[PDB]
């Protein structure tokens, strides 16, 4: 029996990513999945990384050098209790999925800042310790993401490029480094813009490639597949 | 006379961000510009895009949009005025230097949430009026990264892929899609695993760079330039 997070970034609950989200929790559940989420914006997650990241007292307190604390903090059973709450979560699934809206060709602020925050040295990967070698081998991961643009312009010679290109830091530089697999990301283009039967048909997609989630292989996570 | 302005963002002042950024207020200070600092961790600058940040009365209150809700805002004069004052900056600079570490292949949360609550509809672009008709057009702006990677690393055969791919949301996305011309990116790899010497190095590269600064064209910011 599968155990699932879902890392959901979007301010309201009555969105078209809201809404994925809930298909996802209604989709996942019917199956009989043990489902978490994390509402970001609703826990007001602190996206910064700061010195109060670290409880106690510092490895080296006169020059802060966040990645060498957290690293010790984390061997030393010394982080902010909103981290370790996270890392928790991603211990115990087998599956990560992040559902959020592309701001600036990425995540939001505050999801960006969770897998800065979240995603430390000793838990997530080690220096060196990092893509095969990463601590979340086993695990699958999955972008759900949510566009403005037009699949158009998501296109080699379209004016945004491929989407494979503003996936290859999350997916390769974040999740594969990370030791994820890969499952190949659900890129919902363009809901504002689409009809309702057209959102509908994608929400839906989703609903449906839910079903069969768990018969996947992951995406191989290499330069060719986002680049060649 | 030219108006600089640099967003900061590291936690520490005697780390080699901190060193990189005070080179360049005291080349461009030497050089006559007018030069402008937004320390982005000691404003303790709200990364989060949330409904905070309109004042006024919600175009929809029922369902929160932050992308119209914020466009509104904007023209009506009734933003957060964190927002408004970092648009000042924006607004008066001829250039606009970023200086931070490479977090996930990207910019820190602090970072990321300066983009996307700064760079609003109305402010940085318009539907139409993006890439080449964004409303930054004029401008320039340059993205003065370090990394943990190496160099060697950072190549079309090394593990992390070609330093430019993950360019490509910061540079293209985000820059260019506001109207920016964007100035080759200064990368200083690697600074931890680096001598002291070549540390000293590093530094010295940029202030020297920095000397020749309004001389350099722009790159050719397409898929091209990034991915060949
Ligand atoms: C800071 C910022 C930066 C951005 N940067 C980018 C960028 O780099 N690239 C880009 O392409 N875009 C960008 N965008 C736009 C953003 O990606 C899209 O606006 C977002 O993905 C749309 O998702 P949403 O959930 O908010 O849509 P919503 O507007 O909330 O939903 C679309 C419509 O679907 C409806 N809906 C909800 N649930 C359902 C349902 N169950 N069935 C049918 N319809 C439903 C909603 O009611 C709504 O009418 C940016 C936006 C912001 C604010
Ligand atoms: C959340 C997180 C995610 C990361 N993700 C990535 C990623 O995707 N890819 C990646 O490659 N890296 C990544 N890193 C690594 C990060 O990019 C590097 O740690 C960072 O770029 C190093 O810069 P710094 O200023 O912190 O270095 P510092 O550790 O401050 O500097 C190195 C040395 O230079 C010294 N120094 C300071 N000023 C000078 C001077 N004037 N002359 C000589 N020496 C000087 C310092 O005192 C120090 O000893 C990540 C780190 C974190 C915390
Ligand atoms: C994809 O390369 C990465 C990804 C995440 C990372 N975190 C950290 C490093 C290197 C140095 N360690 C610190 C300061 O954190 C790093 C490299
Ligand atoms: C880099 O692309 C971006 C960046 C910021 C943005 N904010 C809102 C949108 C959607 C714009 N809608 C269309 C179809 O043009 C957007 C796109
Ligand atoms: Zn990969
Ligand atoms: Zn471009």
């Amino acid at each position: 029996g599968k155990k699932v997070l879902i890392v959901y970034a979007h301010q309201e609950p009555k969105s078209f990513n809201g809404s994925l989200k809930n298909v996802a929790v209604d989709e996942l559940s019917r199956q009989g999945c043990t489902v978490t989420v994390s509402d970001l914006y609703a826990m007001n997650f602190e996206p910064r990384a700061t010195d109060k990241d670290i409880t106690g007292t510092l490895s080296n307190p006169e020059v802060f050098n966040y990645g060498v604390e957290t690293h010790e903090a984390y061997k030393q059973r010394s982080l902010a209790s909103d981290i370790t709450d996270e890392q928790k979560k991603v211990r115990e699934a087998d599956l990560v999925i992040f559902q959020f809206p592309l701001y600036w060709f990425s995540v939001p602020a505050i999801l960006k800042g969770w897998m800065d925050r979240v995603l430390c040295q000793g838990f997530a990967f080690d220096i060196p310790g990092f893509y095969d070698s990463g601590l979340l081998q086993g695990k699958l991961a999955l972008l759900s993401v949510t566009t403005g643009g037009t699949a158009e312009m998501y296109t080699k010679t379209g004016v945004n490029g491929d989407s494979r290109y503003f996936l290859w830091p999350l997916q390769h530089g974040t999740l594969h480094f990370c030791g994820f697999k890969v499952l190949a990301p659900q890129i919902s283009f363009a809901p504002e813009i689409a009809s309702e039967e057209e959102r509908k048909g994608m929400v839906a997609a989703w609903s449906q490639r839910l079903q069969t989630i768990w018969k996947e292989e992951p995406i191989p996570c290499t330069a060719h597949w986002h680049f060649g």
